[PDB]
């Protein structure tokens, strides 16, 4: 008797950067219902997104494969008395995966370089789950001293394992590069040079003596700080 409509605003998320929304279940399930959240129209969620349910937390780390809008659907069904789930209601909304995060935590000034330091894995993000891409950002907090949610995670592109403009860099504990890899960054400052940089060295020690690899659960290629052009 009288249903009840939950509306749930859509979203916004951006390649390379963490995602996590709290889905309200509470108001969705009248008690003793089964919640399942998926893409709409299917029983999976998108390859980028985790469904934690007793947390009610829907996370994720879009790849530049994921730009564009997801519906996601929130449901509600009762469990009969012979196995069967009833749906009951079923609550729609969207996420749009936008395309850049300008190396901005989301500044400096306009057409002012960014200070970015980028740390480079022997790792393949299209083999990870989205709770591992997450699991390794959170990883990487004690060396960046950057929350989870201003870290950027992308592929390395045209196998490029270095960056010819960095002012600073150092290597890992990788000898090989298996994977494709992937580069692991965050923002330092606005136009800095060698001698404004904070002190990175609980970066480039555990980074050369593998404690950052041991950390984090992947090859650590090297790390480098170059400044980059604004967008």
């Amino acid at each position: 008797a009288v249903p009840t409509v939950v509306g749930i605003p859509d979203g916004t998320a951006v390649v390379g950067r963490s995602f996590r929304v709290s889905i309200p279940t509470d108001l969705i399930a009248s008690s003793g219902e089964i919640i399942k959240v998926s893409a709409a129209g299917k029983e999976a969620l998108p390859s980028w997104l985790h469904w934690n349910p007793h947390s009610h937390i829907l996370e994720g780390l879009p790849l530049d494969t994921d730009k564009g809008v997801h519906y996601i659907s929130v449901s509600a069904a009762r469990l009969g008395a012979n196995g069967s789930h009833v749906p009951q209601t079923s609550s729609v909304f969207s996420i749009e995966v936008y395309p850049e995060d300008h190396n901005e935590p989301q500044a400096c000034a306009a057409d002012e370089p960014v200070t970015v330091l980028t740390v480079i894995l022997d790792a393949d993000l299209t083999k990870m789950t989205p709770k591992q891409r997450i699991d390794l950002l959170n990883r990487m907090q004690s060396f960046s001293e950057v929350e989870l949610h201003n870290m950027k995670l992308v592929p390395v592109v045209n196998n490029r394992l270095f960056d010819m403009s960095a002012f600073m860099a150092g290597p890992g504990n990788a000898k090989k590069v298996v994977e494709n890899g992937a580069l692991l960054s965050w923002k330092l400052g606005c136009s800095l040079n060698q001698n404004s940089v904070p002190d990175i060295r609980g970066v480039e020690t555990p980074a050369r003596e593998g404690a950052m690899s041991a950390q984090l659960g992947y090859p650590v290629v090297g790390w480098h700080i170059a400044n980059k052009k604004p967008t």
